[PDB]
């Protein structure tokens, strides 16, 4: 197996605000997969997929990343930058970890898998 589990992503529960939602994220060898449930995974229905090699840099977030969030959640949330169109446009992905340790593993593992570390 490899880096996999449930990470929280900013979801619009109201309309403009963005809370969290545990989605099944699984970083495959030199690849990143995103799912919403096991039923979708077994059916080969990847909600999202990113290229590890495309990643520019993976590092933890800070209080500046979110305001409504919690100072305790900040250290449990990491950000992953990846090229979407070119370079400067490269977007990022915010993922919250139920435990700080998870953020250290997810980031360290997913980043370690990156070729341009």
């Amino acid at each position: 197996s490899r880096l996999e589990g449930w990470l929280s992503l900013p979801v619009r529960n109201n309309t403009k605000k963005f809370g969290w939602v545990k989605k099944y994220v699984i970083v495959s060898s030199k690849k990143i997969l995103f799912y919403d449930s096991e039923q979708d995974k077994e059916q080969s229905n990847p909600y999202m997929v990113l290229d590890i090699d495309k990643l520019f840099h993976v590092r933890p977030v800070t209080q500046t990343d979110v305001y409504r969030a919690d100072a305790k959640e900040i250290p449990r949330i990491f950000q992953i930058l990846y090229a979407n169109e070119g370079i400067s446009s490269a977007k990022n992905l915010l993922l919250l970890a139920n435990s700080t340790e998870e953020q250290q593993k997810w980031v360290s593992r997913l980043v370690k898998k990156i070729p341009k570390k």
